[PDB]
């Protein structure tokens, strides 16, 4: 029932993600001058380095917030990708699956910890 355990769990999961080849397209922010169209499609840029930075700054209060930003990475790349005949989209789907399979217990454990605390 450790209310704070999620943070190290999320750090370790981001480490796994960064080690994963599938994360390559998503590790750093997009350059808007390099990707002309991104401006008009993505309303909120997000990448894994920003997520890790936010976590390490102490600017996430819950793993749910971290989860929302990670899911934004995946919806952003979906919005911009105009075809499945793309190494990027297939990479997003696989990395998303991996992320969700690992983040599920992190969320569960945090929410039970908060419930226990307010018991
Ligand atoms: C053949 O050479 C290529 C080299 C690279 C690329 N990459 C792309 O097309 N990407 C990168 C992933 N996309 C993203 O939305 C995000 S989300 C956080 C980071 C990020 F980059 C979509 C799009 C901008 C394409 C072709």
């Amino acid at each position: 029932y450790d209310i704070q355990a999620w943070k190290k769990q999320c750090e370790e999961l981001l480490n796994l993600i960064f080690q994963c080849e599938d994360s390559e397209p998503f590790r750093q922010p997009v350059d808007l001058l390099e990707y002309p169209d991104y401006r008009d499609i993505i309303d909120t840029p997000m990448d894994f380095a920003t997520v890790r930075e936010t976590l390490e700054a102490g600017n996430y209060e819950s793993p749910m917030e971290l989860c929302k930003d990670v899911r934004l990475i995946f919806s952003n790349s979906k919005a911009y990708t105009p075809s499945k005949r793309s190494r990027i989209y297939s990479m997003s789907l696989r990395l998303s699956a991996f992320f969700e399979e690992h983040i599920s217990s992190v969320l569960s454990d945090y929410k039970s910890a908060l419930r226990f605390h307010k018991r």
